[PDB]
DNA sequence: TTGCTGGAAAAATAG
DNA sequence: AACTATTTTTCCAGC
């Protein structure tokens, strides 16, 4: 049976449910990177697979392969493999074999544990949008194509010869590692340019703005070369809600000829940082 | 050393 | 070819 088949989570007495969804959010890790976990149950816990309608008395093998996130298309995801977790915290075995160019790790569903399974023994890796679209044959793009599902199946074999196939897919998983939380950032200014001397007031309305927020200006290089770096002060004495009052600085050169392009930014910890805002210093 | 990550800087890309 | 604005990959540091 192929992996694209269309099968169901149900058929007959039988029937394949996910007793616990992993989470929405599930980074993944690249080759050239270390593992980054097994996919994680909103609680705290695993994804939980079982099988119901199953009376017979034999362990069957549950399969585990990472899949496109659209529902009317279950295809193994181009850009996807699921990756195979082991050791100490690993409480379930698992193997993996190649399907096409899909990797599927199998597990053991027994009728001791009631055909349920907790999955905590799956990670996913990402592979490189560049050699996957290389691929002869291959249409699908990569690029903002980051999210997923888990997708789980069994095949029951029926002493009448006849094996009944199910399959069940997970919620959609966003893979791409979301990067902000508590991040400040700018979304209007007040003013883009000034003359050398600065003195001016610009007026920054964003998100995030704490009682500690800082405003940097920078000058940089074609080859990204830090030349210039310069606090300016920000009228903390008072101020709305997300809206600071920034005093322009002096450009280091009152003596350029030219107007030189530069960029500022918002700071609240040495690693909050907001995303370069643009400004120009025009020569007076 | 294995994982295992959080946070990011560096490297790629779309327009 | 070079820019910017965004995304994706690679690196780094702390267990």
């Amino acid at each position: 049976v192929p992996l694209e088949w269309p099968l169901s989570s149900q058929s007959g007495s039988y029937e394949l449910r996910i007793e616990v969804q992993p989470k929405p959010h599930h980074r993944a890790h690249y080759e050239t990177e270390g593992s980054r976990g097994a996919v994680k149950a909103p609680t705290g816990g695993h994804p939980v697979v079982q099988l119901h309608g199953y009376m017979e008395n034999k362990p069957l093998g549950l399969q585990i392969f990472i899949g496109t996130a659209d529902e009317r298309i279950l295809k193994p995801h181009a850009f996807y493999q699921v990756h195979r977790i082991t050791g100490k915290t690993v409480t379930t075995t698992s193997y993996e074999k190649i399907v096409g160019n899909t990797k599927v790790l199998e597990i053991p569903l027994e009728p001791k544990n009631n055909m349920r399974a907790t999955i905590d023994c799956a990670g996913i890796l990402k592979l490189r949008n560049a050699d996957i679209e290389l691929r002869k044959g291959e249409t699908d793009i990569g690029r903002k194509n980051t999210r997923v599902r888990l997708v789980f199946r069994v095949h029951i074999p029926e002493s009448s010869g006849r094996i009944v196939s199910l399959q069940t897919a997970s919620n959609p998983i966003e893979c791409s590692q979301r990067s902000a939380h508590e991040l400040p950032m700018v979304e209007r200014q007040d003013t883009d340019s000034c003359l050398v001397y600065g003195g001016q007031q610009m007026i920054l309305t964003g998100q995030n703005f704490t009682s500690e927020s800082k405003v940097v200006f920078t000058e940089k290089t074609t080859d990204g070369q830090q030349i210039w770096e310069m606090e300016a002060t920000v009228d903390k004495d008072k101020s709305q809600p997300n809206m600071l009052f920034v005093e322009i600085p002096e450009y280091r050169n009152k003596h350029i000829r030219t107007p030189v392009k530069v960029n500022f930014y918002v700071i609240n910890g040495k690693r909050k940082r907001s995303q370069p805002q643009h400004f120009t210093y025009h020569p007076v």
